């Protein structure tokens, strides 16, 4: 199936378009091309500073009757400087206004760590450490629950929560809505078997981010592993007459994950969608799992002292 059933009763397309780092001047056309060639899920965030432009594309494709709003699955995320209870609705409403929507299909706590509120996304002290907010995930989660009860979002979820944090939500006293999704980094170099099985065992759908290893991440270095250039992955693609990127997108799909590759390149947007016509073998899958090396694209040094930093622990 091209959609997975969430625990709020709604279906979610297992392929979406990512938008982190998509330039504001190219992402409108990017999203337009993606809807044209079949994408029905867009992954967004206020912190990506491009939601206005993403929204232009969505609204034009609705106006043009290329798609109906019910057919779209639009995701956004609450940024760390808005974890305070009095800030969550407004933050969601800004995202909605920019996306030109009246509801989101899914809204995620973007990271478990709350940062000091302000105009700065990454407020730092004079030594470079991120400045925390004294908020905790449970009260943040309660705030998210209110968005559901106000009709602003159809589903709520979390992102970059480790096993212990997910379990803390599930065990929250007075828990009203379980998280629908946990969006986490996942690719052959960071395979996440434990976290994913934990989440799935609990009926929480996992979305895999940076499935191609984020070659355009701004902190990339020479000695870093490179998925798209891995000869072992290239050979598996070769065997299937597909591209390395296609193998890397199909890989999570077959683990019952949602995957959200980013591109602003029209030929690549289209290539990336052509992944429903082939299957990796079970041996291919285990072989790709074997390349795990616990390598993370996303884990900003400045945040590692936050009490709620998610990656000190195994998973
Ligand atoms: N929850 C969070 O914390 C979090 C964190 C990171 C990412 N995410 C989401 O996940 C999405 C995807 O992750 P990502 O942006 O880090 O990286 P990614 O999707 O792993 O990689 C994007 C990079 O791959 C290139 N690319 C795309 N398709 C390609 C293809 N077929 N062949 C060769 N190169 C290709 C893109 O180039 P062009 O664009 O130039 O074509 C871009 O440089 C994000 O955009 C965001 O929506 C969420
Ligand atoms: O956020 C995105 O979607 C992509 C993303 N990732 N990162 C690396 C990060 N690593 C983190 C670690 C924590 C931590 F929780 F671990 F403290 C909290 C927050 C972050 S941001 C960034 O620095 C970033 C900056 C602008 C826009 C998007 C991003």
């Amino acid at each position: 199936a091209s959609r997975i059933l969430l625990n709020n009763g709604a279906k979610m397309p297992i392929l979406g378009l990512g938008t982190w780092k998509s330039p504001p001047g190219q992402v409108t056309e990017a999203v337009k091309v993606a809807i044209d060639v079949g994408y029905r899920h867009i992954d967004c965030a206020h912190v990506y500073q491009n939601e206005n432009e993403v929204g232009v594309a969505i609204q034009e494709k609705l106006r043009e009757q290329v798609v109906k709003r019910e057919e779209l699955f639009i995701v956004s995320k609450l940024w760390c400087t808005y974890h305070e209870k009095g800030l969550v609705k407004g933050a969601c409403q800004k995202t909605l206004s920019d996306l030109k929507l009246d509801y989101l299909d899914l809204y995620l706590i973007h990271w478990p760590t709350g940062f000091k509120p302000g105009k700065e996304f990454f407020p730092l002290d004079e030594s470079g450490n991120v400045v925390p907010s004294d908020t905790n995930i449970l009260d943040t989660w309660a705030a998210m629950e209110e968005l559901v009860d106000e009709g602003l979002v159809k589903a709520i979820g979390i992102s970059n929560f480790n096993h212990l944090q997910v379990e803390m939500i599930l065990n929250k006293p007075g828990l009203k809505y379980k998280p629908a999704v946990n969006q986490i980094e996942c690719h052959p170099y960071l395979t996440q078997e434990k976290l994913i099985q934990y989440c799935q065992s609990k009926g929480i759908v996992v979305t895999a981010y940076s499935p191609l290893g984020s070659p355009d991440r701004p902190w990339a270095k020479p000695e870093d592993p490179s998925l798209l250039e891995d000869p072992r992955i290239k050979a598996i693609a070769a065997k299937h007459n597909k591209t390395t990127a296609q193998v890397l997108i199909r890989f999570p799909m077959q683990r019952n994950l949602v995957v959200i590759p980013k591109s602003v390149t029209p030929e690549r947007i289209a290539e990336n969608f052509k992944v429903f016509d082939f299957e990796l073998s079970s041996q291919d899958m285990t072989t790709l799992l074997s390349y795990n090396r616990n390598w993370r694209v996303c884990a900003l040094l400045s945040c590692t002292s936050h009490k709620d930093y998610p990656f000190h622990e195994e998973f």
